[PDB]
């Protein structure tokens, strides 16, 4: 099983105490999702239905222009 292109965000529902804001829709993650989904790779909070909208932009930041 060599094929393993998992370069997406490792979103992981956390359990701090309240839902954080979403960066893909800029909206507080209502109870619809236990808190917010924090990416365990670049730190990105999103909704449970907003990930299917993001083109998996994890580990693909970029390089400064220096
Ligand atoms: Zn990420
Ligand atoms: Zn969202």
């Amino acid at each position: 099983q060599t094929d393993d292109p998992r370069n997406k965000h490792k979103f992981r529902l956390h359990s701090y105490s309240s839902p954080t804001f979403c960066d893909h829709c800029g909206s507080l993650l209502y109870g619809l999702v236990h808190q917010g989904m924090k990416c365990s790779c670049c730190e990105m909070n999103v909704h449970r239905r907003c990930v299917r909208s993001v083109p998996s932009l994890c580990g693909v930041d970029h390089t400064e222009r220096r």
